[PDB]
């Protein structure tokens, strides 16, 4: 009986997306952004914890001047299942007014919380507002909400990896994949 | 005569370090790492905004369970450059009492702000603290401390990219370079 | 020639407002407050950290059930003097949807900062938010905000005490009071 | 039947410490204190939200130069029941190194909050720290902590007012009362 250190991918049921799908699409949307974000300096800003991973690879194949920043936020109860309203434990460490703000996200689901702050950015005055995610389920929606940028459209799965969680682990995994029921039933 | 938009290269003088070495020196210390953290779960954490495309980058390199966290914080003044006690904007999601924390920076230069951390999380219980750096300036230290990990250990250049910035831009190359004289002075 | 500890008092040219004044306009505020929010447990909130010694004296003479919090904000710098957006630095402990809010300042002068929590509430959907200041000075207005409740209209006067610093300190004044010019020129 | 408009006084037992014994005390604190700081400015700190009706009356009545500043924490879960580790939401807005602290608290129960706060600020080199309670239950320690100035002792009554709540409610009562069993059981 064979028994050796335990492995995250001994927890993968199998991969969804993979690291070298991930690289050429990073490839594919970066070079989308920095042609639309071509003459202006734009705000390119990150929800922590789950946005890093997306957001290191994407900006780094995006050919352009631009600003990052980040956002931390914790939930209010059941009111952030409500309009997605959450408690800004932190805020960008300058203005939105007048800024042309790109929220890098890794995953869309039910859209709450992302819709609260693009709005939250539209009270600041921010010139415009767009989204970029690296994963989109449509399908979990409970207000609409349209991402701007689309890097793979995902089933209902439990998904972990590049930035995705369960219970805090996994998100340095270098790909997306499928977590098995074991590990989380 | 012919204009057209501006592009970064055109601002880099030399290239310090390419993508490339960049690349083999995460996968080693993510080898390295992932060896010395494989019995138990760290605490990795970046202090915003540089350490981000290197803590992502190295994390996906790093095989092993952990869990990734990150601050954010401000100087007080002339009493941060003078013993790095820093304001806390943004402290740990979770507790350090009994974890071994992992501090991934992108450059130890003065050392100062980093060894308040260090000692803050050994106030706070911890069980062990290391640091990684991908760039060590050893003749800029005005505290001693050593990282655990370097990547590399860089002389006396003005430096941008991978993370670090110049006036906010910059963070998102791929490599690490020396700004021209031009734009800085 | 005699010399001794320095009093605060030594540092003040006259007393504006006295403690007795405001004990008399402290209580007849928490009673009309009371009043008008006796069917609602409203949420008063105070920004630090000088609406601290009003907030605390005001809710004491407002019999009724209500909840108290408060912010934290910074300047973003010559941004928020044109617009009021300011960086929060601590949100409220619970959300603002469907509440009653009642601010309490300590004084309203441009009116900049205030009117930008105002709306911001308002995008966060409350039912209502109304202001109640310790003291107005609407000759500084540089946007147009009328406070629901004032204490004292004041003019042109360098004021500090009951909650006005002068680099920080005289928060502590039992009454509001003019500095002597020596003081701060 | 007759039915009125609910009053917060109907929800209370009995006023364990009134507002004339509060107020009497407030006098004598803040006279002890304002002879032990004499001749230096000391850094008054509050740990919102309790502390805030005690902090502004004793510091009105402390007639010494000093500087006010709060703090917000939050509750890492079952590991803040074991050393008091706290997450800090707003941190101090100046440094503590060479400073006198002066912990204003409502009161002061297990003792683990205020010791990892106390902890803290001599890591972060404060010239001294000292605690002033209005109120101390001693029999509920959980570490050694003996407050510098105690308003009173207090012993295990439910108590709420004068900063004190329940389910966020009735801290501003001018008295301490205790709560009728009816309210919380
Ligand atoms: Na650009
Ligand atoms: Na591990
Ligand atoms: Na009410
Ligand atoms: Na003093």
């Amino acid at each position: 009986y064979f028994q050796s250190n335990a492995m995250m991918n001994q927890d993968i049921e199998k991969v969804l997306i993979s690291e070298e799908q991930i690289q050429e699409k990073v490839l594919e949307l970066g070079a989308i952004i920095a042609e639309d974000y071509k003459n202006t300096v734009p705000l390119a800003i990150g929800v922590l914890k789950g946005a890093m991973p997306f957001m290191a690879d994407l900006l780094k194949r995006t050919d352009t001047y631009l600003e990052m920043d980040f956002m931390a936020v914790s939930s209010y109860g059941h009111s952030t299942v409500s309009t997605g309203e959450v408690k800004i434990l932190k805020d960008l460490d300058t203005s939105v007014e007048g800024r042309d703000i790109l929220i890098v996200e890794d995953i869309i689901d039910s859209g709450l919380t992302l819709s609260y702050l693009v709005d939250l950015f539209k009270y600041r005055k921010a010139k415009s507002v767009k989204i970029v995610t690296l994963l989109d389920k449509p399908t979990g929606r409970k207000v609409d909400l349209k991402a701007d940028y689309v890097g793979f459209t995902v089933p209902h799965e439990f998904v972990v990896g590049y930035g995705l969680d369960y219970k805090e682990q996994y998100r340095n995994l270098p790909y997306v994949g499928v977590l098995k029921p074991s590990v989380y039933s």
